[PDB]
């Protein structure tokens, strides 16, 4: 049994300040095209000189040093859900943003036309809702896909709100073409930190956009 | 206190990451009308349960323990220049904003007609620039007027930019009706932090909007 069970899943009704998870998926994601790491804090992270409405430096934390050097100084694209609480490169990183993973090679990884993907959503067992998600990458991180999914469901199904969720449990499952499938829980532990919760993107898991499937499971009450 | 000394003024040409001062005065200030503090980290601060983009909890550092309990149970108005780096580090509040002072009692501090105040500006000794500023508060913090003067000079005379300033030095001089006058240096020391610099507002100095005057002195590179 690789897939979770009722008891394994976190209940949104026990979470304090679940609005923090809400603000992460409701707001825009950090996206950048064809950039190169300019610095490094620890051996398993990389820093980029890119900018967004609230930052001019972005620090991504990857699986380990091997993955960091694998992408260091190499031309890559960034797609990630960022946080600010407890993020900085010292008392000399006034406007930094942090994320985990969300890194993909830029060269030869784009599609002419976006590749739409169906997201099968089940609620209390009943698979009663399906929608489309799209990407421009041949190899897209699970994080990019995940965000687009939770963003859509946050706007259209109140998966998240500045407060409670109308759902009790929920989780996203990715089914790779031949590799093993994996999942992420939509809700954190009762007392959590944005930084700890986002570690789920730390492994930088990437997928083949043309052959991967996505499944969401929600429970109400 | 006594007017600044030519050699006592910080030079923007020496500042590292001056764009950090830019973002402070370019973006919107934090303002709230009828609110009572809700919590308190240290005895000299007050936490408010108000929000804006990026934050839903605001912490203001006042002069001392005495000033905080003075407003603790009061409905007040807020007007401050907020920062986030090294703001509220307690993994139980991940969306806090921080300002210094900027507090005034709400009750009976409102004018039916806004008070215009003439800000006179000198550039290299020549007083060649005048422009109005306004407030609704009978008693207004120096911080509010200071922010309005910089935002205006930032968007109209290039006081700050996402890079260097066209001015090497510059200070704002407040001249209360009877009390001693005082000033604030528009620029920080070479290496600094938004948190440190903003301490110029920690005393929460408030002026009479009807009898106070403002003077600005800048020099070109
Ligand atoms: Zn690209
Ligand atoms: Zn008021």
């Amino acid at each position: 049994q690789q897939d979770p069970d009722p008891s394994q899943l976190h209940r949104s009704s026990l979470v304090k300040n679940l609005q923090n998870i809400y603000f992460l998926y409701e707001g825009d994601p950090v996206t950048h095209e064809n950039v190169k790491s300019v610095d490094q804090l620890l051996s398993h992270d990389l820093i980029y000189n890119v900018s967004g409405p609230n930052y001019d430096k972005l620090k991504t934390e990857l699986k380990n040093q091997e993955m960091a050097t694998l992408f260091k100084d190499k031309n890559v694209d960034i797609y990630g859900v960022e946080y600010y609480h407890l993020c900085y490169l010292c008392e000399n990183a006034e406007r930094s943003a942090c994320i985990y993973g969300g890194v993909t090679n830029h060269e030869g990884n784009h599609l002419e036309i976006p590749k739409k993907i169906v997201v099968k959503v089940s609620i209390d067992g009943i698979q009663s809702l399906s929608f489309d998600i799209e990407t421009n990458k041949k190899m897209v991180t699970a994080q990019e896909l995940d965000y687009k999914v939770r963003k859509y469901l946050t706007d259209n199904k109140q998966l998240y709100t500045n407060g409670p969720s109308k759902y009790e449990t929920g989780y996203i499952k990715f089914i790779p073409k031949n590799k093993e499938s994996f999942w992420f829980d939509f809700f954190p532990e009762p007392e959590f930190t944005q930084s700890k919760y986002l570690m789920i993107y730390k492994d930088n898991e990437t997928l083949d956009s043309n052959t991967s499937q996505i499944e969401v499971y929600l429970t109400t009450k």
